[PDB]
């Protein structure tokens, strides 16, 4: 049951005001063909446009919300809008478009959705909250057939061109006139009392009705995030590597150890509160410090309540306030003023970086993550963590080409001594790159006010 049936019911009454008069009694297979397509009895890799919801969230990358407005249906225009804020009018003769036959809108449609997904995803999923005019709209701008692979290299096509006859991916379609093979979803089919507007406003403030089809093809999408990663979470799922998922890692566990080290090593904290993941384990094994353990799973709605994750029903709490707290993506309202911090920024822009509910993100590396909306505030008690390279190994090389490093932040022995050497010159540069790596994938870092790596230089004596 990988596949979704096309003998399987599809509900129609979502459909009934834009198609009057259609059959309660409906399949996928009978929908298909209404819409003008011919599936042929075919078992070449597309048994179905539409998939599962457990298909959907393996490929949430893929999704693009559509909706459809008949601006005045054949006869009159209508308006396409998409997840990406772009509007287009097709005439049968919050960016808006002025009114253009199909055999133009089509190529702009194929154009947009290369743009969009050619660094995210193998394919289009359509999001749609389905009320008739976008599902006859598909024939436009839609060819279906047996998967194919790109006409330029190994990947499976999206595309089509009626010009010459041949398939493309989403990164050799210029010029390609029709999406070829793409899947979609309706949300209605979820079970759904009321419209689109009341639905999603239920969750999400963000985005309002600005009476536009990108707006509802936005809150669709919105609201399908909603209940497929905020109200309903898999960590299991696993996600295809397509950027810099394990440096950004690496970086994260090598940029952890650095900071939480030397916060021991400047301010000597007798515990360290460790909240968040239960799985952590802890990031300085050889620091003398009493590590205690607090299990938090990542929250994906809103930020945790600093008062609930120190709330010890009858018996009393550990001693929060004494020693340091860490809260490495552990996402609270207010974090206590003795903490080390990283917090994902949901505002930041990448590829892993999908946008997502109530000002949300959904980070995807190796797994999705619904992270509640970035909040300077949550930060009041503490300072941004400026970056810094500390190291107490020794000075000797071991086995690139050379240029002598000079830097204030270079906080080591052979600094202390006045010249930089080789090795602590190449593991800073190493430690730079990491660190640049980690802030550009939208992670930020605080710490306690008193801070200082001033408090590091002592430690070589
Ligand atoms: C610093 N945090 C804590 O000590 C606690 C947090 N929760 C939820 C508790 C439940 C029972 C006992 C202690 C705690
Ligand atoms: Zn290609
Ligand atoms: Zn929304
Ligand atoms: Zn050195």
């Amino acid at each position: 049951p990988t596949h979704l049936s096309v003998d399987t019911k599809f509900k129609t009454e979502g459909l009934c005001v834009d198609i009057p008069g259609i059959p309660k009694d409906m399949t996928y297979r009978r929908l298909i063909s209404m819409m003008g397509f011919k599936m042929n009895y075919q078992v070449n890799g597309y048994p179905n446009m539409f998939i599962t919801r457990e298909e959907a969230i393996r490929h949430v990358r893929a999704w693009i919300g559509f909706d459809v407005e008949g601006c005045h249906g054949t006869n009159l225009p209508l308006q396409l809008g998409f997840s990406t804020g772009v509007n287009l009018v097709a005439v049968p003769t919050p960016l808006m478009y002025k009114g253009l036959p199909w055999n133009v809108v089509r190529i702009k449609i194929v154009q947009m959705l290369s743009d969009t997904l050619k660094n995210l995803s193998d394919r289009v999923v359509f999001v749609l909250w389905a009320h008739g005019f976008e599902l006859t709209s598909m024939k436009y701008f839609v060819k279906i057939g047996p998967e194919r692979t790109c006409c330029l290299c190994d990947r499976r096509a999206t595309c089509f061109s009626t010009a010459s006859d041949t398939y493309a991916c989403w990164h050799h379609s210029i010029g390609f006139d029709y999406v070829y093979n793409p899947f979609m979803i309706d949300v209605q089919q979820w079970g759904f009392t009321g419209n689109l507007q009341s639905n999603h406003d239920l969750y999400c403030q963000v985005h309002g009705n600005a009476h536009v089809a990108s707006c509802d093809a936005i809150m669709t999408r919105c609201l399908a995030v909603h209940e497929c990663f905020v109200k309903r979470v898999d960590w299991t799922i696993e996600y295809p590597i397509i950027g810099d998922e394990l440096k950004i890692n690496a970086a994260c566990r090598k940029v952890q150890h650095m900071v939480v080290k030397a916060a021991l090593l400047a301010d000597k904290f007798p515990v360290l509160h460790d909240i968040g993941n239960p799985k952590a384990i802890k990031c300085v094994p050889q620091a003398d410090v009493e590590w205690k353990f607090y299990d938090a799973q990542p929250c994906s709605d809103k930020a945790y309540k600093i008062e609930e994750l120190f709330y010890s029903y009858a018996t009393h709490s550990d001693k929060f306030t004494d020693g340091v707290c860490l809260f490495w993506n552990c996402n609270v309202d207010r974090y206590p003023a003795n903490s080390i911090v990283c917090r994902f920024d949901t505002r930041v822009l990448s590829n892993l970086n999908l946008p997502g509910c109530d000002g949300g993100s959904l980070y995807v590396n190796k797994h999705a993550f619904h992270t509640p909306a970035f909040d300077k505030s949550a930060f009041v008690n503490l300072k941004q963590l400026p970056f810094f390279y500390y190291s107490d190994s020794p000075c000797e090389s071991h086995g690139i080409d050379y240029v002598p490093l000079k830097s204030a932040t270079c906080i080591t022995r052979c600094n202390l001594g006045g010249a930089v050497c080789r090795h602590h010159a190449n593991e800073y540069r190493l430690y730079l790159d990491a660190y640049n790596m980690m802030i550009s994938a939208g992670f930020s870092l605080w710490v306690y006010k008193q801070f200082d790596t001033y408090n590091l230089w002592n430690t070589f004596t």
